[PDB]
C-alpha cells in the first residue's frame, strides 16, 4: 500500500485487441483494471511494486540490518 504504488493509465489500441492483449502488455504490473472506454481506448488501473520501499521495510525484521532513505536518515 505504502509498499505498491496504484496507477490508472490510459491506452490507445487497435479495434482488433482483446482484454488479454491489455492483460499480456501490462503483465510487468499488479492488479490491472480495464475500464473500457470505446473500441480502441481504455484506462487501465494497477499496482506498481515500490522495491526501495519494500527494501526499507524489509529490513526492519532483521536485527542485524537496517535501510532507510537519506530522508529517514536525517529526521
Ligand atoms: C470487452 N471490450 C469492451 N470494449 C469496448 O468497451 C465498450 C463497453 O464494454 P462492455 O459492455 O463489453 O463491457 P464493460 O466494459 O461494460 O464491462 P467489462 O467487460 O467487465 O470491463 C464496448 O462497446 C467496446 O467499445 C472492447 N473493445 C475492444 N476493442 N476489445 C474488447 O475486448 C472490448
Amino acid at each position: 500500500g505504502p509498499l505498491g504504488s496504484d496507477h490508472v493509465l490510459h491506452v490507445t489500441f487497435p479495434k482488433e485487441w482483446k482484454t488479454s492483449d491489455l492483460y499480456q502488455l501490462f503483465s510487468a504490473f499488479g492488479n490491472i483494471q480495464i475500464s473500457w472506454i470505446d473500441d480502441t481506448s481504455a484506462f487501465v488501473s494497477l499496482s506498481q511494486p515500490e522495491q526501495v520501499k519494500i527494501a526499507v521495510n524489509t529490513s526492519k525484521y532483521a536485527e542485524s540490518y537496517r535501510i532507510q532513505t537519506y530522508a529517514e536518515y536525517m529526521g
